[PDB]
């Protein structure tokens, strides 16, 4: 009979409920629950939502693949079917769209026992199938089932409304908000926009934004932080509408894609309606009418007293922000820092960010760490109350704990040489239990506090992957200094790889083996044993102390071989080995090489190269967002094939520096070009045979003539790309060229950069640049004369 | 003595400038007598004298500039100008120092101390040290003779000696401010439309003022207005008042377009004047922002006005059009002096104010193409113009004399024969610049064709036309009724062998002989300077007679003429015009040729001009890497060998230029269109000595065996082209070097290979240049890969 009490409690406290129904029918329980919810609620039709994977009272039928379109909607309850289709990211997107007093219902199957641990038939499990490791053990399902007995609103029933023993163990906010609205009722476009707010926290950033807009000063960059469902686009839209009514003419909205917000402009129209604006003769909107989002509004024109416009602009587009009066930045945390700095200027800035949910990051965010330096204004506001349910919802806490979307960590010197590396048993890490879930939360806390976004699908990757291993660094459960996730790759095939080099298939894993072999046409690379470092992360409080390098070094020797191995519910688990195992008690796989795929970064490039990695691949097309190119590095473990791959990559990079790598800084390109792990077997010089074939005798005369009556460099600009090409190929001896001279030669020759363009990058005067360039010419001319036997 | 008084009195009573020429060593001391007479005649005290000096010579308010700071006085208005140091006096500052004189002026030129009016054969021009070619070192100076002879054609050009005595040469010699006043009275009580009109000085100025503001008053963002000036009627003042009116009308986004901030120097001055008429207080209602840079001087860039909302007026470059997304009003100054593609990109869905100059030393004829496409249409084409001067009454004799002397008139336009029946004649420069009758009209017609073919066209070319020692005139006549085409050719070459070596060892060139010096410096060939050549300085055809090959026939006839296919089978005296000269037009059979060895031309690169010059038979030899200021064009030098009058050296120069162009296509020529670069690469006037195939040694040395395997794999699979993007620049380089055979590549395929390889252009960037979809571009690119792969297979013994 406890079903009724749970329904009444949820509807009387604005708290969602969670029901898990086990049964083949799945039709005699949804209607009963729907009737109970209708009786318990004031309304009649809660507009329930039903979702499927690919196939099967205002009910709309949605599909799992097409989910981003439903992010902005609100329903009374959620129904989930076809359990072997969900993903951790998907589970956090459908439950967040349920109003207070929800009736979220999940129908797994018609089991009669614990047939969920080994019944993993997820679509995502087909992409973990590696030919080397075809055995996959479901582990996420075990944690999901065991998490239903830790919350007070997670009742589990069957198709016959029978309570299982597992689940058998189990207003005030709207007080100051209405008072504030009444106080600001008489206020001219100040309180009317506040009336459109739904939460007291929402009508505090809006008031702050309105107060900043009211003061006609262009020095304010107040930033707002959200928590994925507490209201951030609505506050921004009301602020933009208030700015329009305040006489602002230049208002810009910054977002990576038009599809991101989809709500900011909706509330702008709502705010305009609160201002008694008719959007047919006082203002007009312009839609994309192009393959950008679906029907996102790009430009809005308002003509009441003067002409004002609201235009969507790209985060990288800052040229059109000259006469801008107000700029709105959405998800500035995920926006690259250099883009943020360029966007900011002497005008009003409205910043929005998320530090919770399945987005954003924390760990002393650099957003409010460097901007807190000044005439500039640094107001800050935040939200902590949801707009769809009462704070402290059991379902939200259950989702956050299961999905590890919490525990910002931060709360915590030892010498790096005294640290020890310990292997983590994934079998005992995802079995809930006690003192192990906290370790999992701490590990995931380090996971998400290192990089923006960090989609929760990695949690399933962390548990259900067949060839993934976890290593942690511990001081001499103690605090985890660093965590490393390594994926085993290689030992695939030779005949299938040969067919895969043709118009074949790239399987579903082994990114490094399927990329290096494809790019270098070497079928023998896939037969080697390798390990890919998928994720590495040190604690934010001890970055730069050497813990990451020591952890990488310890992993290298462990893989080399320097650590010889000398009804009727049930309890979660009692067996399984301890959580942490010493490196001396676990045999190694005897890997032949170590690889890593990451996004190119001058600081990351230095760290990886110092570890002993050699670049092997660099993607030409920039990756979407963050403006970075994918880079693949390899390191031999003990050479033959690495040297050949390194030489081939260096030759390709020289010619590819003119297509898409021209935007690279000369220092970054020079660092990629030169490595200390690989030697230079190019001792033989250019010789007179190649010098005459490559350069005409008149061309050599012009180069020699330039070195004695030094004149404008445009006469010999046709020879610079050839000279740079044959110098970086180690065919021009040594020439004792300095770092500045080498960078200048690379930029002018390979990148075809002008001297004025290189002025900012090199940060040297034009006279010094002329002298360095002229000195290179004399050195090349002198060496050429020596080659030609005087 | 007396006649000076009436002339001064008549000039001050009619708002017409005067002109006095004083001759004698006692000059510069009798100016006070004229100054005293002017002060009594006029109703002012200080006429703001404008004394000038050559470069260092030395209750009255002179402004002391000599010749360099002429742009500093370009905006100020004076009441009397004193011109000294006749030595330099190039025909470009005379139009700048007299136009800045108010009505009833006393423009005085002190000339020199000639005791018998020595005329042209004395007092050499201090510009003559710019045409002293080492081959031709004999200048005449016909400009001085023409200037002296033109002093007896106007009624207010009296010439006096050092003793205030009229020379025998010169001894032979209101209603406008009515409608403007009533217009101001009718608009006295009007809102800012009516108060800004009172700031105008002429009725013509306050007729375009009530066209910009009228368009401003109507809140419609689809309208453009074109205004034409004549260098002294007032155009920036009207633009400034219109901008000020727009600011008072609630406009928030106003942009001003000009090549340089110093071009106007008065638009913002009248904007502040209009703001003062609007009762706007500085530092309380608006603020200004300066450039604070050595270049562009201390002009005004951005002006911010905060009365009710925030409005700004920002100067923008013609190239910069991205920032015009939210523009409401855009003002384009000197639109006729801006490239057409830049003007079209600047225009958009807002209010456009177009300003241009037709007469004076700014803007020329045949510029109606700007006001010929905008008339296609939702958008309007309101037309305004000015015809009355600011400082002096219209119809001034001094203005007419200056215009006639500098040929700043005769807009031409007023005028079928087959080109094959046309005849080419030579023009004697001695009898062309001697004034006379029926010859000055020909000079005006020739200058009419000269100006109406190219913008700017500074009058200094007239001195180069006459005073140059090695310049010749050629015209095409129908079978002097009318000049179908005119050609100006400069002779160059025969400099030295050791002088070139000394110049090459230092790198300084010299004055004159642009083509011989550039080719020698760029190719290190001292033997080129000893050859005989002729540089086509300018070729012009009638605008109504362009398109039927009149220029081509004139160029062809000139070629055979040079080849040798036309065998020769204080005065106390009256100067009077000289008539002892040969006929004005001489047949080509009565003038011996110079027997030149080659024909050259230096011009700015243009796809239509490139096709025309290449069709004539010219071969590119040089192309300037950096873009020239304005018009976005690169200087190009073409050469053509003269058969039967001299080709070995040209072939070597052409091969060297082609090799350099391939490597230079990635530095500054990457912005060139693929069609334009391909046209420059391939020429029909020179045969192609392509080497048959390439040896296997070169293939292995340039391409690694694994690289060839990757290329073969791509051709068999058509997978991703990014895998072989490192080989495309090398493949393109060897294909255009005549080392890849023929390959039967089409024009589209060749353009695609050039853009991707040599120019390093992405496929998406080439979508709008080839006008072919990316799907077809992939097929063409893939087909080239198969052809290259197949050819490489045969190279390595199948
Ligand atoms: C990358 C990371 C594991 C390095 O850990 P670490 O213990 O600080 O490394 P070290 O102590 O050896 O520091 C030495 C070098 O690391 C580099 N580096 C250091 N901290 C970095 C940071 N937050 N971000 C990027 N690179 C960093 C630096 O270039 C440094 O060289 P330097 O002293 O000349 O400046 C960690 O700091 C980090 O930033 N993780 C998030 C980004 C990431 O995971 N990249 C890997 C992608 S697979
Ligand atoms: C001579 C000139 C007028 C064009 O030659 P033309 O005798 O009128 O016409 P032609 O039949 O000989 O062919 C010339 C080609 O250039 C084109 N062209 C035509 N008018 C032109 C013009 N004002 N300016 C530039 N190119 C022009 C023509 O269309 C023609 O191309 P087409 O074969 O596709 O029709 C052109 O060279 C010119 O002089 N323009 C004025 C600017 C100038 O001084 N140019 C010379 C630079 S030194």
């Amino acid at each position: 009979n406890r079903i009724r009490i749970l329904i009444e409690n949820g509807v009387a406290e604005r708290q969602r409920s969670l029901f898990v129904v086990v049964g083949d029918r799945g039709k005699d329980q949804v209607v009963i629950l729907h009737h109970m919810l209708s009786k318990a609620t004031v309304k009649a039709r809660p507009s329930v939502l039903w979702c499927y994977k690919k196939e099967l009272t205002n009910i709309r039928y949605c599909y799992y693949n097409e989910t981003h379109k439903i992010l902005g909607n609100t329903f009374g309850m959620c129904v989930l079917q076809d359990f072997e289709a969900l993903t951790p990211n998907l589970l956090a997107r459908t439950v967040e769209t349920v109003e207070g007093g929800g009736l979220v219902v999940i129908l797994l199957r018609t089991m009669n026992s614990l047939k969920q641990l080994y019944t993993v038939t997820m679509d995502v499990h087909s992409r973990y199938r590696t030919e080397a490791h075809q055995d996959v053990v479901g582990r996420f399902n075990e944690r999901f089932i065991l998490s239903l007995a830790s919350c007070k609103k997670c009742l589990v029933i069957d198709d016959q409304l029978n309570i299982l023993p597992i689940s058998s163990h189990v207003g005030p906010s709207d007080l100051e908000l209405r008072e504030l609205k009444e106080s600001l009722q008489d206020t001219q476009p100040v309180g009317v926009l506040v009336d459109c707010c739904k939460t007291l926290d929402q009508a505090k950033a809006v008031l702050k934004f309105i107060e900043g807009i009211s003061e006609k000063t262009l020095r304010s960059t107040v930033a707002l932080t959200a928590a994925r469902g507490r209201g951030k686009s609505a506050a921004l839209g009301l602020a933009i509408a208030g700015a329009v009514a305040f006489g602002y003419s230049n208002i810009f909205v910054t977002s990576p894609s038009p599809d991101n917000l989809h709500t900011l402009f909706e509330f702008v129209f709502k705010g305009f309606d609160a201002l008694q604006y008719q959007e047919h003769l006082d203002y007009e909107i312009i839609q994309s009418l192009n393959p950008e989002f679906n029907k996102a509004v790009i430009r809005v024109n308002v003509f009441r007293e003067h002409r004002q416009t609201i235009q969507y602009i790209h985060p990288a587009d800052a040229v059109k922000l000259g006469q801008a009066e107000l700029v709105v930045i959405d998800e500035a945390a995920a926006i690259p820092l250099p883009l943020v700095k360029s966007l900011l200027g002497p005008y009003l800035v409205f910043m929005a960010s998320t530090i919770n949910g399945y987005e954003g990051t924390g760990r002393s965010l650099s957003l409010k760490l460097i901007q807190q330096l000044r005439a500039r204004t640094l107001y800050e506001v935040s939200l902590q109350e949801s707009i769809r349910y009462a704070p402290g919802d059991a379902v939200e806490k259950w989702l956050n704990d299961l999905l590890c979307l919490d525990c910002l960590n931060i709360t915590r010197c030892p010498l790096p040489e005294a640290c020890e590396l310990y292997y983590v048993n994934r079998d005992t890490l995802f079995c809930y239990h006690k003192a192990s879930e906290v370790f999992l939360q701490r590990l995931m806390a380090l996971y998400v506090a290192s990089h923006y976004k960090n989609s929760p699908n990695d949690l399933q990757m962390l548990s259900d992957a067949p060839a993934h291993h976890l290593f942690c660094l511990l001081p001499p459960l103690p605090e985890v200094l660093a965590v490393i996730q390594v994926c085993l790759e290689g030992e695939i095939s030779r005949q299938s790889i040969l067919n895969s080099l043709s118009r074949g298939k790239k399987a579903s894993g082994d990114l490094i083996p399927w990329t290096v072999s494809e790019q270098f046409q070497d079928p023998d690379f896939g037969g080697l044993s390798g390990g890919r470092v998928v994720r590495i992360a040190v604690h934010p409080d001890y970055q730069g102390m050497g813990y990451g390098s020591r952890a990488l070094q310890l992993l290298q020797m462990y893989y080399e071989g320097r650590f010889p191995c000398l009804e009727e519910v049930i309890t979660p688990r009692k067996d399984l080995p301890p959580l942490l195992l010493k490196l001396n008690e676990r045999p190694a796989e005897r890997l032949d090489y170590l690889g890593v795929s990451y996004g190119l970064t001058p600081r990351l490039l230095k760290f990886w190269k110092r570890a002993g990695f050699v670049p092997v691949y660099l993607r030409q097309t920039p990756n979407d967002l963050t403006g970075e190119h994918s880079c693949i590095m390899l390191k031999t473990l003990t050479g033959g094939w690495l040297a050949a791959f390194w030489k081939d990559f260096r030759r390709r990079f020289l010619a590819l520096l003119s297509y898409q790598f021209s935007t690279f800084s000369p220092s970054l390109a020079l660092n990629i070009i030169q490595n200390r792990n690989m030697g230079k077997p190019a001792q033989p010089a250019l010789s007179r045979e190649e010098l005459e074939a490559l350069f005409l005798p008149y061309d050599l005369k012009r180069l020699e003539m330039y070195s004695r009556n030094m004149v404008d460099y445009h006469l010999i600009m046709d020879m610079i790309p050839a000279i740079s090409r044959i110098y970086f190929l180690n065919q021009l001896g040594d020439l004792a060229l300095s770092a500045a001279q080498s960078a200048l030669l690379l930029g002018i020759g390979l990148q075809h950069k002008s001297v004025d363009q290189l002025e900012k990058e090199i940060e040297l005067p034009s006279g010094q640049l002329m002298g360095l360039f002229n000195r290179i010419i004399r050195k090349v001319v002198k060496l050429f004369n020596e080659v030609q036997e005087k």
